[PDB]
């Protein structure tokens, strides 16, 4: 059955992928190649044609993405060749430097070989290529809490900590055929960060607030056409309330609402007063204001909005159907202020797609 | 099957709404004398009890609404023996005064005869026993636009608004046999207002905004143990964001943003400002700040989700299922900073419980 999972999910997408690049005669051809190298090799492999399309289709097709737009210009980086540790090392380090561009942030995917009998050439430990490091010992909270058992993994390998708010964390991963992970610490000059300012309220650099510049999600699995690439790390630009609405100001995260709240000037005693919501507001405006003098690409929820408002547009004008969950497109700011909170969307699944897996450790 | 569908309604609700009661042991005699009742009758009459406790289970049972907590204090008024439409209107009126209670709201259900052969007894028209009408003709909107279809329906009956933005639509409902529904004036000393003022910033006052005092809604089917009451309305009092970030807020409604951004002194020009999410903000303090002043009862949408969370910890200790609709439980404001948005809720349908139901105009 899992050769015939593979076979029926290759036509699926031989055909939509083709019919997209407007290579629809070329499918019947390529449909037996493909058959003939499934029965004999156990597999097949995708042309760069396929892989990029494929890659651009599974992003389209991420129903809690609301930066979709801009599908059809993410730039794939094909890395299937890589055998060696230190190949993957530098095309991670070289990801983090092309998708960065300077502050001018290219959506970018790199590629690596995918699984084989569901067997893994390269396993990627990290949540993303850049994040922060998480501690708690002893009733003392230092850095992210989301990375403290990452972190706790890394400690266990020999590297560590400087223990501050900000710990870049190594890149962790671990090739097919050894035993333990390897880790790399990231050159500084690659991470470019953003502190925390205000445009009007200059107390708010007392808060020493900072975030890094490119999210790039390595966790997650693209698969096209039942090949499984459990290692391809993608990156776009933040949209500014992923930062303020959530990283800085989650309980279970920075939780710097109450001192955002001091630093604006507003008593954080009475619910009534909003001052959580205020608080929010000033914290977001400065997060956007930050990355823009620092000319470092970011989007505000409500461009973002109007964004998706033209993809689901396109998508109709182009026949497809449109697929979405409410729960993940609506901001976490002024949510009723985007047209997204006022209709509805179908969240099935298509495929191409980006999926969750197991985690390694822990 | 329509009177099987009633005895298997009746069964359910009779079981669970005695069990809760301590009233176990009286099931088996209750449920023949109303397998008899159905059988000579084609229906059945709830005891005073039993129509109490169904109504309390039916707010209870509202996946949409956060205010759950409270649905045991329910204040159930029995008007199942109106026949009149003085009586009607005089019903209505009362509930009204004994709901406002001079601000200090009394969340109460009015429970007028229930449906017989789906032939209804009352049909109520509006929407709310108090809301604004709503106007819109060559190129000019008057009032609150959800109101439009209602008051040009009132409007054919012989009623004339003042054409202010704030018109009291007059009572409208019809009674069994007539063929047009008749429509009371509200007396003005029945219906509270609050005028919208900041708490800092004096301008706002400018705006010469408003809104009433308690949302009574008027056109939900009240079901309960297979019995249909169509008209039932029932009133809370007010989480602010409804006011503020809906009712105030949405281009589709009062559409206050830029007016907002004006007399708070924000310029309203560029999305990275996140000038709306901080008109929002300061609208909903202002919301909050006039109904607080003016002694009329109201909920912050942080202190209601902990209500909640409270609704939520008594159903799990109680041992009853929870059901709820995440999309109408996280607040248009802050959503993430409530619990609410963490966690995930069943949207199952448990009667009793309101139903929408076809608008008898338009
Ligand atoms: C170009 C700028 C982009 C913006 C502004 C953007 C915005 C977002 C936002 C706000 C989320 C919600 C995440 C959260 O709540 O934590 C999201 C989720 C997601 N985005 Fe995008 N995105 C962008 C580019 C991309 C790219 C290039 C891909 C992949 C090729 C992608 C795939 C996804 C996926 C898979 C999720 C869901 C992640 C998960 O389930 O954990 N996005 N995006
Ligand atoms: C005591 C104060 C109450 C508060 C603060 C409250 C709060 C809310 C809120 C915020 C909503 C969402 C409505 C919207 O987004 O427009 C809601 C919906 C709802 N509430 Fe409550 N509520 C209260 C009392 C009640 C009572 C007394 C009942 C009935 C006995 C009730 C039944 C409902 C129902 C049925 C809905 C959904 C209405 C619909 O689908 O249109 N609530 N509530
Ligand atoms: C490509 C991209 C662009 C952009 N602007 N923003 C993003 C954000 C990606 C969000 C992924 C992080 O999600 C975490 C934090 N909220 C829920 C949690 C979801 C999750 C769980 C797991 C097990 C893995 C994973 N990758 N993601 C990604
Ligand atoms: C009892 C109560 C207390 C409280 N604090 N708030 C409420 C608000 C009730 C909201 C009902 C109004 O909902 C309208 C506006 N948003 C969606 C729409 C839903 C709707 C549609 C229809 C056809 C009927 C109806 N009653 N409700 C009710
Ligand atoms: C139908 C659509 O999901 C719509 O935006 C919903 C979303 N959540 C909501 N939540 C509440 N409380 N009230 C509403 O009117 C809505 N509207
Ligand atoms: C799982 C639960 O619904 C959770 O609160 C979701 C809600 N919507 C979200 N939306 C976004 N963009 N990001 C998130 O992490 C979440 N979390
Ligand atoms: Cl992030
Ligand atoms: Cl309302």
């Amino acid at each position: 059955e899992e050769k015939e999972i593979l076979w029926n999910e290759a036509k699926a997408f031989i055909a939509a992928c083709y019919q997209e690049l407007g290579k629809a005669a070329e499918v019947k051809d390529r449909l037996a190649d493909i058959k003939s190298e499934i029965d004999l090799t156990g597999s097949y492999v995708h042309t760069k044609e396929e892989l990029e399309h494929g890659a651009k289709m599974a992003w389209r097709n991420s129903n809690r993405c609301i930066g979709r737009l801009f599908w059809n210009s993410l730039n794939v980086i094909d890395r299937r060749d890589v055998r060696t540790k230190e190949e993957v090392r530098d095309a991670l380090f070289h990801h983090i430097e092309t998708a960065t561009n300077n502050g001018k942030i290219r959506p970018t995917i790199t590629i690596f070989p995918p699984e084989e009998k569901g067997e893994k050439q390269v396993e990627i430990w990290n949540h993303q290529l850049i994040r922060y490091a998480g501690y708690e010992s002893d009733g003392e909270r230092i850095g992210d809490p989301a990375s403290c058992s990452l972190t706790a993994a890394c400690e266990e390998l020999g590297w560590r900590g400087e223990r501050t708010d900000f710990d870049l964390l190594p890149l962790i991963f671990r090739m097919k055929g050894d035993e333990q992970p390897v880790w790399y610490e990231l050159p500084r000059s690659l991470v470019i960060e953003v502190p925390i300012t205000h445009p009007d309220i200059e107390a708010f650099s007392d808060l020493e607030l900072k975030w890094y510049g490119v999210p790039i999600i390595s966790d997650m699995k693209l698969e096209v056409g039942g090949i499984h690439y459990n290692a391809a790390p993608f990156n776009g630009w933040y949209m500014g309330t992923e930062i303020g609405a959530r990283n800085l100001a989650d309980e279970k995260r920075y939780d710097k609402l109450k001192k955002v709240a001091s630093v604006i000037g507003i008593a954080a005693d009475y619910n009534t007063d909003l001052w959580k919501d205020q608080a929010l507001v000033e914290l977001n405006k400065a997060v956007l204001h930050s990355y823009k003098k620092q000319g470092v690409s970011i989007v505000d929820h409500h461009t973002a909005a109007s964004q998706f408002k033209r993809f689901e547009e396109q998508a109709e004008e182009a026949g497809r159907k449109l697929t979405g969950d409410w729960t993940w497109l609506i901001p976490p700011i002024s949510p009723a202020a985007t047209h997204i909170f006022h209709r509805s969307y179908d969240n099935s699944i298509v495929k191409p797609n980006y999926f969750y897996q197991d985690k390694p450790y822990e």
